[PDB]
């Protein structure tokens, strides 16, 4: 296995890696709405979801994967009432290639993020 | 890789698939107590859990897998006080074959479901 | 494919196994702060986190894996305010090897545990 590191996603500060490649698969850590420089995006839920996807895009590509090779995503949201809004952004990235997915509302997320998304993808 | 599609489980409406096959593994989306026609199952926690299992059975079989090949499941429930009830139904399907599992109470689930379950299984 | 069992981790009572090996990958069930004898270690978040890791170490080793081959972990904590404390202990185990990770505060964990962790690891 190998750790994935890219300056285009917030730095993994602490005991974890942005993602890991093992065999021919890639596992990302759960991405939250932080900018690469480590600041929380303070726009609405859509703006927060966009940063999450920019972060996912960066780690996926550094690992030799892409949204087109994602097989499973788990979405943790702070409020299920915002499902539709997060889904609108989500659908711009997984429009034709559609991964398996699970979505649940949690009590709280790191840095009180409104959304956190993790993915597993094939490395071709 | 292949998206799994079955008319014997609620349709995946939107940017996700009922399940995905990659390498020799199958990943399902989290299944909720909806009938194939899209209606939330009428009834208590056991009836809801049974519908979730009917949905998993449908996607597993379409993927060339079965409850006997499930390796890991994640169970999200609306109320931990109903754990025994969910477990009793869960046990009917994993009678002698026992997957790895994590079970937790979340704040809320899609469509206010009382239970949601996702599985990962080997494709024989 | 096969179930993993070790007397050095709490017995799996119910329809699940402590872990499952499929291909060259090990999937653990979520581990909570129970001692091998089945009772909650009493003590603060630090002691609870250490017990969860003792349990993970036992199932990992029985499966032929180790903390050094863990590729992804999912951490569930009862109180996000305890993130720093749990992270301090977590870092002692994933020191030179840093897996991908996701962390969320759910509504409730089995036995009102303060922390629960599941892992996926490579079997060398
Ligand atoms: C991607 C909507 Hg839970
Ligand atoms: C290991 C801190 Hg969520
Ligand atoms: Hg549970």
């Amino acid at each position: 296995t190998k750790a994935v590191h890219t300056k285009h996603a917030p730095a993994a500060i602490g005991p974890y890696s942005q993602g890991i490649i093992v065999n021919n698969m890639f596992y990302s850590s759960g991405q939250i709405p932080l900018t690469p420089s480590g600041e929380m995006v303070n726009g609405d839920i859509k703006e927060q979801t966009h940063q999450v996807f920019s972060n996912l895009k960066a780690v996926l590509e550094e690992a030799g994967a892409s949204f087109e090779t994602v097989v499973k995503a788990t979405v943790f949201i702070a409020d299920m009432e915002q499902f539709a809004e997060v889904n609108e952004v989500y659908g711009q990235y997984f429009d034709t290639h559609k991964p398996a997915r699970s979505c649940v509302e949690v009590a709280r997320l790191p840095k009180d993020a409104l959304v956190e998304i993790e993915v597993i993808a094939l490395v071709k």
